[PDB]
């Protein structure tokens, strides 16, 4: 099976690499890049964008309830399309299919 797993570590490197004060919204703020694999709130919040990932491929995932519950922490479409690169990114590294039509329909309700 594809290791989303794998490539959303990834993805959050990507993110927090490039915008690394969107960290700080999260229960890892403050943790260094290189420990989140250690951090007991990361691990549980990967976990979830990896539920999300297999429930857009699987057909389940609730795009609009996401996306209000982003814009329930301020974070909006700026936010998303700069997402949208940073799992681009990751998706190549494993070769993996890209997840640009799921983050668009995130986007769509933004
Ligand atoms: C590929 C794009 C992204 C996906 C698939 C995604 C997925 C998720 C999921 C599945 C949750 C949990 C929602 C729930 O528990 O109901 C979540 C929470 C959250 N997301 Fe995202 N997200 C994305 C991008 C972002 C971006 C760019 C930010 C900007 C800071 C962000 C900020 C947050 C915050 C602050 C939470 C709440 C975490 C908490 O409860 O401690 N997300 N996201």
């Amino acid at each position: 099976m594809v290791n989303w797993a794998a490539v959303v570590d990834d993805f959050y490197q990507e993110l927090f690499k490039a915008h690394p004060e969107y960290q700080n919204k999260f229960g890892f703020k403050g943790v260094a890049l290189g420990s989140l694999k250690g951090n007991a709130a990361y691990k549980t919040q990967a976990g979830k964008t990896v539920d999300y990932i297999n429930a857009a491929i699987g057909g389940s995932a609730d795009a609009a309830g996401l996306a209000s519950r982003h814009k329930g922490r301020n974070v909006g479409s700026a936010e998303f399309h700069n997402a949208k690169a940073c799992a681009a990114k990751a998706c190549s590294a494993h070769g993996a299919p890209d997840l640009g039509h799921a983050i668009d329909d995130i986007l769509s309700h933004l």
